[PDB]
């Protein structure tokens, strides 16, 4: 009816989304930068639960440690005034020229040393800050070209920078949790752990497994041309989503981190069906950039459309699940016996059940619509607010 | 210098890629049916070590039990009398309409437990014929709409079923282990277990996970636009290449399963130049189809051509790891030092090493170049019989 | 309010269309198949204009001349019965094995001559039921291989084969113009005209290109990853547009052919949008197929939720266009502008105007911003009925 | 055998490819810049004919006339000194703020006209130093949504910005022609005239048709899955390859702009067999960029193995072609048969032909292999130099 945000609706943006200036790899800034502190209040005003960081974005690079500190008061003076929290923080090893061949896999030793010490120092910031979750996206892990990186040794490093920061955070006693955000390319030709599986199978060989989760990306499994709601579901089934960046993509290109509603609409839909049914509860966080046609007043709209799309998507996406009409077609698809176990009787049962082989009819199975498309049509009626 | 294949280069070939008549969602078949038994014979003659076959290659569907002995005892003969061996097989979840919903994920039980017998009957067979891997693709798991498939339900599924096979195989005895065969789409919109990572996660919450492990295609990770040596280094390092099929594809569109080398060249390169440096011994098995414009010699030309064109490359890649040239250049690139570990003195040791952060000169290790395209170019020289 | 279709909505479904059995390059049929006066008669019902047919579908191949009369007499049966009309039809040269490497650019001459006598054949029966269009879709016209097809030898055929038919109809009198169907890929690895683009530019080498427009498909040129709406307004620019094949699709992959409103929805809304807006009057044709999941029944309610579709996102377009706030909003970001001559007042005045360079300042009309975000998001609130 | 370059073989690069400094969307430049002089002198050194510019590249933006005259001379100078020519020059109306929605097409009038004064200024220059190509790339020129841009007022606008241009260079008698550089995306959401195909049908909507051309590049037509042989083909049948872009692209992902030979290999193979049978006597010009991992020493590397690629493929070509095996086989699969006339005997013998249709046996026909897979593999063997 309204869809106005609230903070109890847990929308976060990063300070490098509404501050993104516009260059792109053809073209100058077209925006002034931002004050941190002016995007803090300016999100709170549109009623965002928080904000989230990188290292860099925070403190300038090189800053020194009493330049550093005053930028920190001055932010932390704008949570208080505001109300807004950050739930989440990361590190930047990507722009500085020295991460040009990755930070956890440089082929450097030297470096790999340095962005786990940069590392380090951010998540001791980032809980000072109250964060529960720290993202790291390894944009600059991988190669344009087949010798210069062996990707068996590049993971164990990346294995071995991992559990050095576990190791880190239970030594200090910290009560913060790490997210791996895949990526399958771009800024590298191609990334190490491109996809929410490549990252799944990766944390099960890390020493404490249970403090690492995904950060999925809409666009980002969209680039390899893959179904993020289903990509989500393997996450929530293996239970490690601990977080998720919200944005749009138009297919298999550059990625354009678009406001959220924008590229692929019917996905989005299927998104939020997902997590609002599986109770997922922490942050939707925009990891966005508004287009660099836009002036700031085009920036603070697109932060608005991010929420709004979220909302709407949410009540239709409801409409559908409590339509007595959906619940019958999904009966008659049999989604019903999709959840019921294939053979609770055990394995001997089965093969001694000859209805399920020697008598079973397969002419009479095969003959059975599935129904799905008078499904999908209810779900895009719904979608668009076409039910009478 | 002469390319001539034999049983000891483990080349293997399925039934049905030789063997297919050449109809397409747009056209009928080119192409009379083989017999397996010609097949076996024709493959043998080329310098194949062994076949794959198929439940359904090998005895038609719906056929009696006294059809069935008659079709596997003709082609045991022709492999004894031809030396050929089985190394793998699989079944066939995916041709009959009665699977057009899935066989494990397949919305109704009953199709899910009539699916589970069909793959337990070919097993046995399997083990029979002397097969040590077991191939698994669910070509038809998966959706074309997102209401028809609730996926961490059809995870649930899919994790059952295969948990009841490995009970299955612990409690007759067999020594055979399963390869999941990953897909991103066609048949369906979306499969699910796209990738190799997602097949990789999944593994690791079965009951058994050192039963498991991956069987993946070099056609079906390019259909995402993903980098296959980077799947296969990854396979490699979490112990689990049990199987792999070759074959090629130009970029991302339908399954084109052309002969091995067609398709990205470069990448079968940089594939063979991996396996035969991370020692892989399983069969090299081309899942391949030669095209339909061919009649029957141009099936065993292509046949043949896959063969040539792994021994080509494996030529080409040993010149290059060989040369030293090129050993110069991994230095010069930094590749010994990815190998070495970046923390062996431990966490403590770390935080307090003053030359990895608070005096890093950063600026000095940016400026050093890391030399990969004198090595790109070295192994392009290599690849192209261009070094002199 | 209702979203009935009526005969005056110009709906037309080719008759391969709903009567796809389901087959596909891994399974079987899974519905039998339909006889084309059911079909007539079903989509009557359901509120389509008329249908359009290849040959072989409605004269199985190989047809005795008395078999021939007799298929057409009863199909016209239907028409008369029902009100059907048939707007359109084509041949089909892509079924038959002897079309394996072409059918106007068979490498073969003798199979080129037998294509266009087919063609020709089936142009008369065309104009007897009342077609305006005659579509082409080159499916097997293209190569897996570089060496197997010279493209300009292959062009050189393909505008001989178009001229004689232009030579052919005009030499009959006949009443009839020509759609080129562009697709990029599948069957052949390669497909000559892949695109609008490129059919558009070929058209304009014939020796009458006023006969001859394009039929684009929305899954074609997005097999292609291209804008959809932004090719149909390219060739509504050339008036070009005679026809238009209306589906959906998931992005880069195989042909889906879903039902229209399927796939990206967004791109949808603006195709229904520019369509309207430029009054294209021709057919709004679905090249759909409804899911081999799907029964009889499934069959009917696909084909319903094409039209409904478009009925729906034709009044969101127009309810976007006549909302005054939208109208304000498009002069906001100057699409008023974008509509007036750069410079009506010709060469010489702009290079004497100083206010176009030397005092233009640059500076201040790149801080103004396009206001794109704020239009965006009022397009996504029309199409989602999000507006109050 | 030696396969060093020489000014004759005619290679050319921009100086903004071995100047790009290393900047991409998420990181800060690796490298220097370069003094145009130094560049000219470096790939003299090289063996290069000559190279390209962008008007900003060789003048600051902004400049004065006075500062613009000085960096002219130097320039002047340092091709005087090497030898080197200047074939092509082109605009940049893409990296300053004032063109982010575009030149030639931005929705606000007096960008669209400051743009065209911006390109005739620069026209003059090149002719001045003897270009005889002038490339326009419309890298602004496009949409990231769908009510921000129609696109036939659009190409109103471009088709006048390129008649406005054509009027100028024959009222000042210049002998200099225009090429249309398309690509599909990036930097914005979707690219006005998206592939070679669109752009060659635009041109022949410009009043003066004749000095328009294509200048299409590797890698672009590879972002929508093109085969980038194939598009030049068609180009090169309907007379306009005037220049063209070599460089290597991995697939349908961001930009790569990697170093020729790099990417596909084996379409740059049949790309260097195509413009050498064709006689192209264009340069042939590297638009790539040296990847940001690389210092000064790897830049110069980038750029000789661009040349040295070229020239190995060349090598190859030829001795496919002359190979008197490969001949054979180009007959055996009717190559020549597809160089002949359809049916030079005209439309009315065609339809009398009873060997075309009435008597043509379609199962002999349908029969006979092509024998393109055997052809594919000489093709193989040749290109690894294989032949033995
Ligand atoms: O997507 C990449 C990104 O914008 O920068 C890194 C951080 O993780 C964030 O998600
Ligand atoms: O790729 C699919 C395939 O050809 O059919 C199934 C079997 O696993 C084989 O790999
Ligand atoms: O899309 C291809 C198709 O379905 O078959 C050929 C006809 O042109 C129709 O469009
Ligand atoms: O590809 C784009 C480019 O590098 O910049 C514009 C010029 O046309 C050149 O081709
Ligand atoms: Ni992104
Ligand atoms: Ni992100
Ligand atoms: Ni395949
Ligand atoms: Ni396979
Ligand atoms: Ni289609
Ligand atoms: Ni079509
Ligand atoms: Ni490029
Ligand atoms: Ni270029």
């Amino acid at each position: 009816m309204n869809y106005q945000p609230t903070p109890e609706d847990r929308f976060t943006f990063g300070l490098w989304t509404v501050g993104w200036q516009g260059r792109d790899p053809f073209g100058d800034a077209t925006r002034r930068a931002l004050d941190p502190v002016e995007s803090v209040r300016r999100l709170a005003e549109l009623g965002a639960h928080g904000v989230t960081f990188h290292d860099d974005d925070l403190i300038p690079f090189g800053s020194s440690d009493s330049e550093r500190e005053e930028h920190v008061k001055r932010f932390r003076q704008a949570l208080d005034d505001t109300g807004m929290k950050v739930p989440m923080a990361t590190t930047n090893l990507f722009t500085h020229p020295v991460f040009k061949d990755g930070g956890f896999t440089a082929n450097d030793r030297d470096v790999r040393r340095y962005a786990l010490r940069k590392t380090i120092r951010n998540i001791d910031l980032a809980v000072e800050l109250g964060a529960e979750t720290y993202v790291a996206w390894g944009g600059r892990e991988g190669a344009e070209s087949g010798g210069a990186k062996d990707v068996r040794d590049a993971l164990d490093r990346m294995k071995e920078a991992f559990d050095l920061l576990g190791e880190y955070v239970t030594s200090q006693g910290y009560d913060i949790r790490f997210a791996i955000e895949p990526k399958p390319n771009e800024p590298r030709g191609d990334i190490l752990l491109p996809t929410v599986g490549h990252a799944l199978a990766f944390i099960e060989r890390l020493e404490r497994p249970e403090l690492y989760g995904v950060n999925p990306e809409v666009g980002h499994e969209q680039m390899a041309g893959l179904n993020f709601p289903h990509g989500i579901a393997q996450a929530l089934w293996a239970g490690k989503l601990f977080h998720i960046d919200l944005n749009g993509q138009n297919g298999i290109k550059y990625d354009q981190d678009l406001r959220f509603g924008a590229g692929d609409l019917r996905a989005a839909f299927w998104l939020v069906d997902l997590l609002e049914s599986a109770g997922y509860s922490g942050p939707r966080h925009f990891d966005f950039k508004p287009p660099r046609t836009e002036d700031f007043d085009g920036v603070w709209a697109s932060a608005a459309g991010c929420m709004r799309n979220y909302l709407i998507l949410k009540e239709r996406a409801a409409a559908f699940r409590a339509d007595p009409e959906v619940q019958e077609a999904l009966r008659a698809s049999r989604l019903d016996e999709l959840a019921r176990p294939t053979a609770a009787d055990g394995l001997q049962a089965l093969l001694d059940d000859r209805s399920a082989f020697e008598e079973f009819d397969v002419d009479a199975a095969a003959a059975r619509g599935m129904a799905f498309e008078r499904l999908d049509q209810l779900a895009m009626d719904h979608l668009l607010g076409a039910r009478g």
